[PDB]
Order: structure tokens, then C-alpha cells, then sequence
């Protein structure tokens, strides 16, 4: 840096695009000791680049990607450079204006520290720290990496803001979509044969109502086997998002069957409406934040009954349409459905069957029905050794993980999903004017040490 | 439960009111059999797991019982010709028949439209299968970290 | 312990299994390790490290 011959330009890139500072940001590797002199490297530079530059600070230079040092330690996983330009205080005085942490005032025991928001919630620019720590970051780290001390209370700040709003509304909006699907219900014609002509406007407004409630149920359904193959306890328990499947099922259902011809479909229609606003009774627990065990338990509750209802309904289908096969004279095109109806009595044990006498063929029946239940018993054991072998080893640190992942993984789609008019109203923070003023946040602290 | 139960059905009119009365008798005697361990002073792990067990399975009763109530009155409102009053107690009666399994009803033949009888049979099993694990789950997800 | 102990038994037992499955002559194609010539040249295998401390 300082030399007689020529000096060494510290805000040089590379063909990367990165500046000396990247460099320690992508070898510091979260050790004991390559923790500590790495700390003390980037002390080192940018006072001696403000020093020799009182124009420009080190670390205001992005990248190819423009990342700063700060942005590109959340990409890489890094905990030990992280830390510490988040706690940074310098000393050198000239070097001031670009220091994080501060004391705005000391009576006594009560400490009040002021950490700056300059790019953890990016409100009107275009990609914060917060947002890669979630939306980015692959690494194991981000557990830890969400520990740090800023973050943990300005998560908080927008949970109190944003939290119990955000949920009201959730409420409401469901009850929206129930008084519609009321309103289609008691208003049915009921002659006996659907559909119906829709030509009276006072039933064209009813007709909109189906377009409501069917195509909410679509969504529901075809996002969450996508997510399946790519439990927001928070707001509502994951044991509601299995009993909404079930409700997103029944319309699907009930869809098909007035448009068959099959007058039959209005048991199911109201089926579904007495589950939907027995399905309001999760809406009374009200907000959880304290992170369970059964949380990630009901993931694969909601994983694996899907599954099992889908390697059911695949082998009933195929076992139906096997049998079909081995017509070979006409056969008819009917007998699909009478095997199939058949097939379902079953497994219930209904015993009101129309083709199958087990009185025919008793020693095949029984052993394929022995076999039957062996079948389906292992299923359900398949259920209960995935949860205890999820309860034991590793649950005691996960569940205290994801829990405080997710909660901060919401929080941040709540964030995305106000205008950008909204978003500068419950804004964390404020303006306090230190030096030669800034969005900074005020931290209280407590100590009976320092005197 | 079984006493209020009982002191409805003498006052309805109906004397069958006196198998229920001596039912619960019976259990009274033998609810006696938990006096005989004395006392307990050393704490154990399930006793914070048996609230959990009487906080839902009386939500799971209710939700049983308003579910049962609840769609036997949705099928009284489907019945737009008239339908009579006392069909509700004949919905009822053959809806709680299906989940025991007697198969001894009076009206819902199974014969008239079995692909939709069965399909809601089967996803009646399925949300009473899941409504069960919710309680194990709900022990297992218990029972591991800080219940020590 | 265990689940963690017979985990990785297990990965180890397979993996000769299927080492045994091969002939002699696809043997010696995917064979790790390199010739790297020390001395006074051996078939060894390259391990790398991060340290440090060691100054």
C-alpha cells in the first residue's frame, strides 16, 4: 500500500469482479483460528482505505453480481466474517462514518446499542441481506447465521407489525370464500337433472360463485403436488393443510359429478361445507411462535398419507383394469365400473357386491384378501417407523431450526406481498442523526459488567 | 356424560331409559378401581401426556358429533318437496349405523348409487385415520425434547 | 450410536459387493489413485487439506 516505486490500488477488482474484501470473505473458512486474523485483515483495510480515500469507503464496491462483502458472506455461508461486520465499531475516528454499531446512551446498567439497517431490509432497492439469507443461501449455516444479534430482534419488529394483520385477513378471507360457497348451496334449482342454463341473471350470479370456489380448490391442489415433488405452522397447524386437501378433493369431486348427469352430486357438495366451517375451529389457537416437535412430524404425515391414497387408488384402478383383461369374450364396456364398484365395498366391508361370489372361488379370495391386509398393515407400519425413526436422534436440534426458519421464511413472503406504498408505512427503525443520520435501529441491552 | 344422556330420555318419554342408567353404574363401581393404588408422589412422564390425551379426545367427540349432526342436517335441506319432520331422526339414525358398521338402516340404500357412497365412505376413513395419528403425532412430537 | 455405526457399515459392505461383482479387466479402469513418482513411483492416493495454523 505504501511504497516509493508504484503502491497497490486496494479497489481493484478482478475478472471476477472482486476486491480484496471477497477474497477473505471466500476463505474464511468458520474455524477457531481462521476466524480470528480474518476479523483483523478487515479492520486493517478499510481504515487504511479510508485513510488514503476519505471519498469512498471498501466496502460500497460491488461485484459482477453487485454484492457487497456483507452480500456475498450470506451467499457462502459464512458466520465469522459475518459477525463481525455486523459488530463494527471503529475506533480510528476517521473512519467513523461507515462504522455499524454504536452507543447512543449509558445510564448505568442499561446499554443502548444502534445497529444499522443500511442493507438488511432494502426498502426501496433491489436485494437485501435478509432476503439471501432466506431466498439464496443453500448452506447448513443459516440456522446459526440467523442467530446473529440484529436479525433475531428485526425479525421480530415485523412479526409484530405485519403478524397479526397479516392473519386477520387470512381469517376473513376464508370466511369470504365460505358465505359463497353458502350462497351456492341453499340457491340450487334441484330438479334432478344438471347442469343447468345459465340464462337468468339472478342465477348467472351464483353461476360467478363456482368460478370462486372450484378454482381455489384447483390451486390448493395442484401447487401442493408440485411442492410434493420440488405446514406453515405459524399461522394455522399443519394438521389444517391435510383437512383442506381434503375439502380442495371434494369439490374437484363434486365438479365431475353434476357435469356426468348424476344428480347424486348434492351430498357431496354439502359434504364439503359442513367440513369448511369445521375447518374455522383451527382459527381459535390464535398465533404460535414457541416451535414443537410435531411440526415437522406433520410434513410427513401430509407426505405420506398423499402417497398412500395415491398407492391406493392406483392399485384399485389397476387391479379393476387388470381384471377387465382377462375378458376375452364381450368384455362389455360397463363391467369397468362394476368391477371397480366391486372393488371399493371391499376394503370398507360393505358385502354388497354385484359380480364377486366368494362362495365361487373361497380358497383364492380369502388369500388374496389375507394378503390384502398384509399389504396395508405394513403401509401403516411404514407410517409410524418414518415417525419414530424422525423422534429419536436428530429432532432435538432440527425442529429448533426449520422452526426458526420458517418463521422467518413467511414473514418475508408477508413482505413481498405489500406496494411498495404500504411497505414504507410499518417500516422498522429510525432516523438517528449520528455524525457529519441514517435508517438505524435502536437495540437496548442490559449489563452489570464495564464500569 | 352418560348421566345427563340419561336424564334426558325419561323426560323425552321413552322408557328405554333404564339400560343407560344401570350402564353407567356398572362403571361407577369399577371407576373405584383406580382408589386402590393410594398415593403418588414421584413424578412420571405421561402424566402431562394423559391432559393432551383428554384435551382432543373430547375435541375429537365434538368434532365427531357436530360433524354427524351437521351433515344429517345438510341432507334434511336437500329434501326440497316435502321434507317431513321426523326425517331428521331417521337421517341420523342410519348415519351413526354406517360408522359402527351394522349395516341396519332404514333409509340410504347403498344399492341406488354405489360410486358415490363408497367415495365418501372412503374419505370418511381417511379423515378419521388422520384425526387418530394427530394424536400420536401429537404424543411423539411430545414426548422427545424437552420433556425431560 | 448404532444408527450411525451400521449406516456406515452397511455403505462400506455394499460398496465391495459391487467391487466383487466386476471382472479383472473393468477392475483396473475406474481404479482411484494415481502414479505419482517418489523416491528413488507407487500407486498413491491424493488427500487434501486446509490448515491454518503450521507456520
Amino acid at each position: 500500500t505504501e511504497n516509493a516505486h508504484k503502491k497497490a490500488d486496494i479497489r481493484r477488482q478482478d475478472s471476477r469482479g472482486n476486491t480484496v474484501l471477497h477474497a477473505l470473505v471466500a476463505i474464511a473458512d468458520n474455524t477457531r483460528e481462521n476466524t480470528k486474523f480474518v476479523t483483523k485483515v478487515y479492520d486493517l483495510l478499510v481504515i487504511k482505505c479510508v485513510k488514503l480515500y476519505p471519498d469512498s469507503s471498501l466496502e460500497a464496491i460491488f461485484n459482477n453480481d453487485s454484492m457487497s462483502p456483507l452480500m456475498m458472506a450470506a451467499k457462502l455461508g459464512k458466520i465469522g466474517i459475518f459477525q463481525h461486520i455486523i459488530r463494527l465499531e471503529i475506533k480510528d475516528e476517521e473512519a467513523r462514518h461507515l462504522s455499524r454499531k454504536f452507543r447512543d446512551w449509558a445510564y448505568g446498567p442499561v446499554y443502548s446499542s444502534l445497529y444499522d439497517l443500511s442493507m438488511l431490509d432494502t426498502c426501496g432497492e433491489e436485494v437485501s441481506v435478509l432476503e439471501i439469507l432466506v431466498y439464496n443461501s443453500k448452506v447448513e449455516n443459516r440456522h446459526e447465521m440467523l442467530a446473529v444479534e440484529p436479525i433475531n430482534e428485526l425479525l421480530r419488529d415485523k412479526w409484530q407489525k405485519f403478524g397479526a394483520v397479516s392473519f386477520y385477513i387470512s381469517v376473513v378471507s376464508y370466511l369470504i370464500a365460505m358465505i359463497i360457497f353458502t350462497l351456492i348451496a341453499y340457491y340450487r334449482p334441484m330438479d334432478g337433472t344438471p347442469p343447468y342454463p345459465y340464462r337468468t341473471t339472478m342465477d348467472y350470479m351464483r353461476l360467478a360463485g363456482e368460478i370462486v370456489t372450484l378454482l381455489t380448490g384447483v390451486v390448493f391442489f395442484i401447487t401442493n403436488i408440485k411442492d410434493l415433488f420440488m405446514v406453515n405452522s405459524l399461522f394455522i397447524d399443519g394438521s389444517f393443510q391435510l383437512l383442506y386437501f381434503i375439502y380442495s378433493v371434494l369439490v374437484i369431486i363434486t365438479a365431475v359429478l353434476y357435469l356426468v348427469g348424476i344428480e347424486s352430486y348434492l351430498a357431496v357438495m354439502v359434504f364439503a361445507l359442513v367440513l369448511g366451517w369445521m375447518n374455522a375451529l383451527y382459527f381459535t389457537r390464535g398465533l404460535k411462535l414457541t416451535g414443537t416437535y410435531s411440526i415437522m412430524l406433520q410434513k410427513i404425515l401430509f407426505k405420506d398419507l398423499f402417497r398412500f391414497l395415491l398407492v391406493y387408488l392406483l392399485f384399485m384402478i389397476g387391479y379393476a383394469s387388470a381384471l377387465v383383461s382377462l375378458l376375452n369374450p364381450c368384455r362389455d364396456s360397463s363391467t369397468f365400473s362394476k368391477f371397480l364398484l366391486d372393488l371399493f365395498k371391499l376394503t370398507i366391508g360393505m358385502g354388497d357386491l354385484e359380480m364377486i361370489n366368494s362362495a365361487k372361488y373361497p380358497a383364492v379370495f380369502i388369500i388374496l384378501l389375507v394378503t390384502y391386509i398384509i399389504l396395508t398393515f405394513v403401509l401403516l407400519l411404514n407410517m409410524l417407523i418414518a415417525l419414530m425413526g424422525e423422534t429419536v436422534g436428530q429432532v432435538s436440534k432440527e425442529s429448533k431450526q426449520i422452526w426458526k426458519l420458517q418463521w422467518a421464511t413467511t414473514i418475508l413472503d408477508i413482505e413481498r406481498s405489500f406496494p411498495v406504498c404500504m411497505r414504507k408505512a410499518f417500516r422498522s427503525g429510525e432516523m438517528v442523526t449520528v455524525g457529519k443520520r441514517r435508517w438505524c435501529f435502536r437495540v437496548d441491552e442490559v449489563n452489570w459488567s464495564h464500569w
